[PDB]
DNA sequence: TTGTCTTATCAGATGGACTC
DNA sequence: AAGAGTCCATCTGATAAGAC
């Protein structure tokens, strides 16, 4: 039940924060850290995987999922399409 | 019960569409 | 007409949760 502090929006391509990790969407949050003040009111070439909450580029300029595009970056050499894990991960991220 | 590694999820950079 | 500024999606980079 995630939602802009500001805005209320619920949906957003990026989820941000502010300073003291109050969550704020896209528009929001790039407006804050702008102005100082409160905003007024597909798939992956390697995994063929049509879902990631970050798509990236491979170095030909083709989409990849956030897991093929930092793995590479990483390793220098394509995700196995044996890593592919089934479902959504999330993970609770803390402040600061 | 600790250590590694994948990769979610945060932050910063870039630039097209639009207004002034 | 031609430049600077606004806005914010979407890209790259940083940090670190939790899978295993
Ligand atoms: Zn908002
Ligand atoms: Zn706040
Ligand atoms: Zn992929």
């Amino acid at each position: 039940a995630r939602e802009c502090v500001n805005c209320g929006a619920t949906a957003t391509p990026l989820w941000r924060r502010d300073r003291t990790g109050h969550y704020l969407c896209n528009a929001c949050g790039l407006y804050h850290k702008m102005n100082g003040q409160n905003r007024p009111l597909t798939q992956c070439t390697n995994c063929q995987t049509t879902t990631t909450t970050l798509w990236r580029r491979n170095a030909s300029g083709d989409p990849v999922c956030n897991a093929c595009g930092l793995y590479f970056k990483l390793h220098q050499v394509n995700r196995p399409l044996t890593m592919r894990k089934d479902g959504i991960q999330t993970r609770n991220r803390k402040a600061s």
